């Protein structure tokens, strides 16, 4: 930014920043993830499961509401088995509440 | 009170049982304890979490299927607010079903 001189290449691979979701390990494919203007909502939810006390299903939700302009247009998400939802992307460095 | 004790009808075959639903920590007042033929569950869901982290709401589902081990006119439940659930009381020793 203006210190071109700082950069020189018209284009460059910075400005990422990466924020988790930990749930979907009781839920791989019974998760969903929907980029909802600014909030970032993880669905995460399984039916009846056999436990060593009974049986127990829950459901789980984290809602990251991010007014301060988390960019809906380049805001991905990666999730692997260990249920760790990565959501790598640029976005206003606002960082102000939550 | 004393009440019509014709008899001392004094039977403390009261080995008792004692299992816990320990769940309601994330939810005090939204718990709902249901008894249902046999069929235990304990409702709990959690309110929209406010954390810098994220704000988090979950749901806690556990149904106990036990008809030849749990009464339901004399099974009782204890609560704190710690969100302990005990299930105590007297319960029809069976052998197995059919």
């Amino acid at each position: 930014m203006q210190l071109s001189s700082g950069v020189s290449e018209i284009r460059h691979t910075a400005d990422r920043w990466r924020v988790s979701l930990d749930v979907n390990h009781f839920a791989p494919d019974e998760l969903t993830v929907k980029t909802k203007d600014g909030v970032v909502e993880i669905t995460g939810k399984h039916e009846e499961r056999q436990d060593e006390h009974g049986y127990i299903s829950r459901c789980f939700t984290r809602k990251y509401t991010l007014p301060p302009g988390v960019d809906p247009t380049q805001v991905s998400s990666s999730l692997s088995p260990e249920g760790t939802l990565t959501v790598e992307a640029p976005m206003p460095k606002l960082a102000t509440q939550s």
